[PDB]
């Protein structure tokens, strides 16, 4: 129901994340930080749709959100440390996370 909003927001996230990676390559922490805020706004709305639809275990759905938050939480901390090692690692984790979320959104069991 209303998959248009879920799909569009998911796609917009992927597009923004690619741009986030592109900005990271430039070493521009300012634009990177700004996009993180933009992503945050998208995450909240996407989470709202997911938290409403949540057909899977609520504990898992909540814990997944907890994991998702920890990813961005650590990401900003890594930026603060100027630790490029963690930044690249988190970017990889982020992409794989998107791939998993996408499949779950289609209910691929």
């Amino acid at each position: 129901s209303e998959f248009e909003k879920l799909r569009q927001t998911g796609d917009e996230l992927v597009q923004a994340f690619q741009r986030l990676r592109e900005i990271f390559d430039k070493g521009d922490d300012d634009s990177l930080e700004q996009v993180l805020e933009e992503i945050e706004e998208l995450i909240q709305k996407h989470r709202q749709l997911f938290d409403n639809r949540q057909e899977a275990a609520d504990t898992e759905a909540a814990k997944q959100g907890d994991q998702w938050v920890q990813l961005f939480q650590r990401f900003r901390e890594a930026i603060d440390k100027g630790d490029k090692d963690s930044l690249e690692q988190l970017l990889e984790e982020l992409e794989q996370a998107l791939q998993k979320i996408r499949e779950l959104a289609e209910k691929k069991n």
